[PDB]
């Protein structure tokens, strides 16, 4: 449980599926959004992706490779590997597994911005400090 | 085309379906949201449901009776009957049809609010004036 | 563990909100589906809303009143009251609370069907014996 | 009508946004799915992503870069560039513009499959003859 902040688990529900009977594009975002939110909560102690009126996180890039399908009722495990690319950027890599078998892998790059001017902004030292602890 | 502001048509797409192969709960909201937005645009000339920083519309109540299923690729027609219940409230009744055959009917009650205090607020006369014209 | 099948807790997420800063129409479906799904699992011990190839639950009617908004981060408690209307239809009444104040109330009505012919069907006694308790 | 199959226009809706006041991850799927669906209809004359019981398209990989945000009400133009990678896989590259400035770029890769066995399958010549034009 030492790395538990990097592990998120849940089941595929009706609203994660479309008529092809497999999880859909937006369902993977719920899964990886839940994983990043927990991580930040437990590692940093702050809300995500809206931290405050002067600091938000927005997605600058996204990628996913869907190796295998996941169906309604599958218990998924998501594994997170955050990489701090700068005082403005984080790549959250993730893997999705069913019973230890990889189904999906990808990443999202998020940028810290001050939403009032809507430009990128350097993350406070407190947050960087928390983020550097494995 | 005189009542065209009350008529909205579109097809059911992949993302309106879940694994039961029929349109899902949120897909009807896209359909009825598109219908109300067009109506307000053409009848009133303003954006919806966020009109400005001092005036928004939020849903206070909703109802739907789903008589028949709609499937991927169905061309749906939505018919709107707005009833102005007060200077603060509108019931947007709707019907959904496939080839003239009713599939769905319901309503949403929307309230005008000033979001800065988050309380109900009376709609300007200009808007009421526009809304009263059939 | 008194009435624990009937109580579900959840938290408002970024994907539950729209630009009005509050939970949107589909979010409430997320909440009540989770509540109903959990109830069925614990009380009947079966999957929901697709039980098997011959037995599905489909929504016939939905209703909600939104007394108060819920926002990103709020924790919520859904209370369920299943009402068995017939050998084949259930009305799942629900309330949403926040810090123990009522924010939302509603119901969905669900009907058991055979999806191969798409007509409603009596719930098996297996299932009805278990639902009939409590 | 030069390259009209490749151009799609859409508008950002309330259901395309989250509490950050901008279009969210799934919204972009809404846009590019509509773009791809329209292209397939006009170029090949078939439904997408479910062509028939023996032929579906499923996403194998997705990628996007979000240069600029889009907001509620913005009109958008999606530009499509289909690249045929094999007898069974297509890479649908896309750009999103707003007031003719680049906001977003990406691709999804789609594979033709038989869903009854769930293995990839060569696209029929009917379909490939039509896709191969332009
Ligand atoms: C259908 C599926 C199993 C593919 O089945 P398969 O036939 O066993 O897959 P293969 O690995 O043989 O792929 C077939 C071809 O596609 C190619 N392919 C797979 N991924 C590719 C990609 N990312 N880019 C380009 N080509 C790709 C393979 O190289 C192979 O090429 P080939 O013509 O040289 O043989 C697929 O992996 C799948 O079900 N993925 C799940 C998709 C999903 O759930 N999508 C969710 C989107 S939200
Ligand atoms: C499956 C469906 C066709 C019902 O099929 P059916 O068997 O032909 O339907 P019936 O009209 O005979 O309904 C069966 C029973 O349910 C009852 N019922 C239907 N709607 C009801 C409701 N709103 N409240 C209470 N009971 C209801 C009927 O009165 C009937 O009662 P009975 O036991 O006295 O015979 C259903 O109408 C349907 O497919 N609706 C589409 C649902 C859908 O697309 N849901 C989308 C949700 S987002
Ligand atoms: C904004 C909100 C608090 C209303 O604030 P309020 O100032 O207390 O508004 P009121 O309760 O006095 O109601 C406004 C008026 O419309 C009427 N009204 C409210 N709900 C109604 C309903 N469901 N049907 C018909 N009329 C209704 C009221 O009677 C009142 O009329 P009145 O002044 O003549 O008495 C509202 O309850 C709310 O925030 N709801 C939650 C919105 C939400 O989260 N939903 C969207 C998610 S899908
Ligand atoms: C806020 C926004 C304009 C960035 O503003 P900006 O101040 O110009 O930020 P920059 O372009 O200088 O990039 C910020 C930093 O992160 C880096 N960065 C940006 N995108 C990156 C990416 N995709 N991968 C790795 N690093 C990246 C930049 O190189 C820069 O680092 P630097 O200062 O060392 O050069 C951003 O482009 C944006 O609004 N994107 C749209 C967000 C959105 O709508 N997406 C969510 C919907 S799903």
């Amino acid at each position: 449980m030492e790395n538990i902040e990097y592990v998120f688990e849940d089941v595929v529900r009706i609203y994660d599926t479309d008529a092809q009977g497999i999880a859909h594009y937006a369902a993977y975002y719920r899964f990886f959004t839940n994983t990043i939110e927990k991580f930040i909560k437990e590692k940093v102690g702050i809300p995500y992706p809206i931290v405050n009126e002067n600091l938000w996180f927005v997605i600058a890039e996204s990628h996913a490779i869907y190796h295998r399908p996941v169906k309604l009722g599958d218990k998924l495990t998501v594994l997170l590997n955050p990489k701090i690319l700068s005082n403005k950027t984080i790549k959250f890599e993730f893997k999705v597994l069913k019973d230890g078998e990889l189904t999906t892998e990808g990443y999202v790059i998020q940028i810290a911005i001050n939403p009032k001017i809507w430009k990128s902004t350097e993350m406070p030292k407190e947050i960087m400090d928390k983020l550097s602890i494995k």
